[PDB]
């Protein structure tokens, strides 16, 4: 009973405290091997990686999962590398994202599975690493060639017992489209999580999926441009809601009872090539810890608030053990 | 003078016979290392490649130009592999074509021109192969980004000399304000080839473009789904004109006096994922020969239509050569 990492099996219990929405970098499929210079260079990528994963692992952190698709241009000799360097496990992601490229967009559902169980059971590229985790997306009512996408893995996920975590537009409540496919071909809800739910206030939206047994992303928990409202791409990015307010989310779906639901996450990443210029430096800024803001500031305020330490370690250990085990 | 191949430096006069607007496999960036499957697998993709590249080279073609870019999937490792095994010249494209990912779609014209620059003055990836063309995109009235690319290919054949060519919706006459962009920059209209010029049947749109100096790129000849109409995909991909009908462009524009500006092309390939699945199926019961469709099937028609011998030796091997080198 086994994860695949890009490095091999590991054991449930190896995978410890676990963040279940990040990248190490953000980019477009062949872009990084293409044009790496636009990182400084491979090499300066892989080396700013392995001093935030190392930062994080000493904040407590023993596994990523990198939901990084293809089309995000996910790059698993990049991800092997700097899991050996960090000491930190990470796990790839197959699906695609909402940057699919034609050779993709034209594909059929049939031909989508046998791509998604090909990363899976086969093997990413020739590199013989696996994906343990199937990502999709959708922004706003899913395009035609989006709800292929979300029937594919559903067949994938069902077939290899591999789960699958999403990307929503939250304010267009995708969510709830998003489970309505996924029970039609007969995924079971607790392989789903519905991803960046922290992006909005509505209770009401999260509680109804968390009732039908949906995990909640609430993977954004730093994202905020409060103090450079000025900066329109980065605002667009990172919204205008302070990170206190996205993590009060938390604690709100502990109180309703779904503390056994809720996975949390930094969507962090060390290159953001897919998006604005220099977004990264932006970023850095907003929040300089990275992928050790939730252990280092986020769990102590949640403790601050009431929070049981049983309830954390259940939400940062034990949830992300249940969801990444295949069944 | 030289010419930079997938296998190093040529002379002008090794390209000899020259295909100026093919592909090996028209695909999307890191596809075929993912999926390699989805053309049965990369060795059979390399078998199929490497039959064609000798038809076409035991009809008189040496070299090729692969104008698939970056975002149409250009693997210039399996380029260099067929390109020996053989035994045909292959030049390999830098450029930007219509399907563009995010980290390509978002960046300014300086960020897309240092890239177009790092493909031509130093290698593509971590492969020390060199592009010797600049390939570009509109389909239709110029996207802000498209409009970029077009500067940013402009700057980058400035800098190093290396030529740009375009893809077109012909039949918006997309030539023309590609034109525009590019003199705009101070770009020589000679170093520009105007492709997929024979999509279209105006004469009057070809002819003007060639005054004014570019090279006309009439580069689809054997496409055609005459015969098979009522599959949509692919009469929207070949057209409904006959070959003939497009190869009867390349003696219109000889006869208006303008032999020196034209190049003529397949547009083949030998995998096609960025299009309807098993479109190469299709595409191949048109024209089973492949890349050695002009040299038999295009140039001994253009003969029978009293073409003379020395002007079609210009066309496939002077005009390549000249266009080729790079040239400030
Ligand atoms: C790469 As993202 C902004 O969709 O987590
Ligand atoms: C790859 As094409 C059909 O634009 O030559
Ligand atoms: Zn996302
Ligand atoms: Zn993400
Ligand atoms: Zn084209
Ligand atoms: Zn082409």
């Amino acid at each position: 009973d086994r994860i695949n990492t890009v490095r091999g099996p590991i054991t449930i219990s190896e995978a410890g405290f676990t963040l279940m929405h990040e990248h190490i970098c953000g980019s477009s499929a062949g872009f990084l091997r293409a044009w790496p210079e636009f990182f400084g260079s491979r090499d300066a990528l892989a080396e700013k990686a392995v001093r935030g994963l190392r930062r994080a692992r000493a904040a407590g952190v023993r596994t990523i999962v990198d939901v990084s698709t293809f089309d995000l241009g996910r790059d698993v000799e990049l991800l092997a590398e700097v899991s050996e360097a960090a000491d930190v496990h990470i796990v790839a992601a197959t699906g695609l994202w909402f940057d699919p490229p034609l050779s993709m967009r034209l594909r059929s559902v049939e031909e989508l599975t046998q791509f998604f169980l090909r990363e899976i059971q086969y093997g990413i590229e020739d590199t013989g690493i696996r994906a343990g985790i199937i990502k999709v997306a959708t922004t706003g009512k899913a395009t035609p060639f989006q709800e292929r996408v979300l029937r594919a893995a559903a067949r994938a996920s069902l077939a290899t017992g591999v789960p699958v975590t999403t990307h929503t537009d939250a304010s267009q409540r995708d969510g709830e489209q998003q489970a309505d496919i996924f029970e039609s071909e007969g995924l079971d809800p607790s392989r789903v999580c519905i991803g960046h739910s922290d992006d909005t206030d509505d209770l009401d939206y999260l509680t109804a999926l968390a009732a039908r047994g949906y995990l909640i992303g609430l993977d954004g928990i730093p994202w905020s441009a409060i103090g450079l409202e000025d900066n329109a791409s980065a605002a667009a990015l990172l919204g205008l809601r302070s990170w206190q307010t996205r993590a009060l989310l938390i604690k709100a779906l502990i109180d309703q009872g779904y503390a056994d639901q809720i996975l949390v996450s930094n969507d962090w990443t060390f290159g953001f090539s897919s998006y604005v210029t220099n977004i990264m430096d932006v970023m850095d800024r907003v929040n300089p810890d990275g992928m050790a803001f939730i252990p280092l500031r986020v769990i102590p305020f949640l403790r601050e608030k009431g929070v049981p330490d049983e309830t954390l370690e259940t939400i940062m250990v034990d949830n992300p053990a249940r969801f990444l085990s295949p069944t």
